[PDB]
């Protein structure tokens, strides 16, 4: 029937994202219940951003230096507080579109929907998981911070990541909803690099699981492995080192498929030393991370929500 | 900042996703206005797929075997009537969520979000495009017929593409609104092969102009072609021939980065001669065909929507 990244469907965020303004900066929020979430950088100049000290740039703002703007409505602000690396501003209205929601900080290999906004309106939605060098691979403009990241499970928004910077190098790094950076970088404009990216190897394996329920099975072959002897290849190929964990997460696609999940990593193992030869997966011509387990089962299972 | 496929964002139409059942058959269905669109097959068994006859099989229903649920209140259906391949159920409200909207035929090369559901409730949001042969390649299971595709302009929402079928390879066929169905398809199990898929040339030359953008240049190189000579090598690569028109159309991108439309086909005709060489363009191992010139314009300049 098909295997294609999506995205979960975006109308629950839709209706909590406004506009932030402070001075001459603005950037979206999140509206929920009668608090709206926005990086704390949005109190900064250009200027500001090489060397901040945000509690003391926040001393000189008030309620009403935060302008929020909920479509064409105005929101009024009755309160402010920095937590971590985002700004709560209390509002007097519950954002009567609040869906129900968590707050969750996920792990690296974790997938995610990033709903792209510009001035409190919604661009575009696509999926981005969670890099493990605590990046994320996005596409974000100027005035696309405080765009957030969630899954949601049936009629729960679980909200996972804020947008705050771009490094130099292209790549993306946010905040939980509480405000606190995934991986090692800060807020400050300045010489940040990110780690080794390294491929997510359970993820591969559920990919190639999906490869085959839809009848893409070229690189099944006539071998095995062990976790050891397979990962001494990952490490070679900068993949992250393959756990019983994730032999057991992968166990009901190993059921449904009738491979086992070691015949999978021989699989794979083939890939890594020989390549695609110009062969494709999928619709792919490398080796697709992006897609987990539960993201696996969920799109080939059809599972939907409120 | 990054270049992703992204889909629009999928309220506007997820509010307009209904559940339809005719006896035993349930799948989706679109609510606008009072009516409720489906495809016609809601009215056939398994068995009347192989040699339906539709307008006979139509006779023996009414008004009160349409069974049309909103989430969970049930609406009332007082007349029915088949356009093409499609059924159209009036019923006595308004679909309060009806967006601003219209229905358009798209044609092969143009892409468009897809929200796939299961029982009117939505699964999650994909890019696609009409291939060449009037084929997508999407992700749908049995029960996501009636899924639409669609565009959005600012406020108004273009639906152009029903989900109706799935043909034996593995790809998706489907109508627009007025359920006439893209390329010579029909809604009948039978030997229907899709034709050869070519490349969308045009969309190809969007995308490496997105790359440049970004930062990804590896591939520009010292030489320049002729529509006629780069036309040979796409011909036999299967790739739909480069006219005049796609030239201007990438216009635009060609005055923002300063590389010349036929210098960017002499790059696209290396990438064809010589392969990838195992490189990889805003994270892909082969050239993607699914970004159109305004798509690129639009993710890489910000546009939102009401
Ligand atoms: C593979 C999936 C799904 O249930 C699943 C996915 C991943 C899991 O880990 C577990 C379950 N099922 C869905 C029902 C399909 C029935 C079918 C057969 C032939 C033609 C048309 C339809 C057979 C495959
Ligand atoms: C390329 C895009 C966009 O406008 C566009 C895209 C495709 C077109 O066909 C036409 C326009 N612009 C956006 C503004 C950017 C300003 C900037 C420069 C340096 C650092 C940060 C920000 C420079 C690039």
């Amino acid at each position: 029937s098909g295997f294609r990244k999506m995205a979960f469907p975006s109308g629950k965020v839709e209706g909590c994202m406004v506009q932030v303004t402070c001075g001459t900066t603005t950037l979206n929020g999140l509206w929920l219940d009668d608090v709206v979430y926005c990086p704390r950088h949005v109190i900064c100049t250009s200027e500001d951003m090489l060397n901040p000290n945000y509690e003391d740039l926040l001393i000189r703002k008030s309620n009403h230096n935060f302008l929020v703007q909920a479509g064409n409505v105005q929101l009024r602000v009755i309160g402010h507080s920095m937590q971590n690396c985002v700004l709560k501003l209390k509002v007097d209205t519950a954002n009567p579109k609040t869906p129900k929601y968590k707050f969750v900080r996920i792990q690296p290999g974790q997938t995610f929907s990033v709903l792209a906004c510009y001035n409190g309106s919604p661009s575009g939605v696509y999926q981005c998981a969670m890099r493990p060098n605590f990046t994320i691979k996005g596409s974000f403009l100027n005035g696309s911070c405080g765009s957030v990241g969630f899954n949601i499970d049936y009629d729960c928004v679980s909200f996972c990541y804020m947008h705050h910077m771009e490094l130099p190098t292209g790549v993306h790094a946010g905040t939980d909803l509480e405000g606190n950076f995934y991986g090692p970088f800060v807020d400050r404009q300045t010489a940040q690099a990110a780690g080794t990216d390294t491929t997510i190897t359970v993820n591969v394996l559920a990919w190639l699981y999906a490869a085959v329920i839809n009848g893409d099975r070229w690189f099944l072959n006539r071998f095995t492995t062990t976790l050891n002897d397979f990962n001494l290849v990952a490490m070679k190929y900068n993949y992250e080192p393959l756990t019983q964990d994730h032999v057991d997460i992968l166990g009901p696609l190993s059921a449904q498929t009738g491979i086992a999940v070691l015949d999978m990593c021989a699989s794979l193992k083939e890939l890594l030393q020989n390549g695609m030869n110009g062969r494709t997966i999928l619709g792919s011509a490398l080796l697709e991370d992006e897609f987990t387990p539960f993201d696996v089962v969920r799109q080939c299972s059809g599972v939907t929500f409120q």
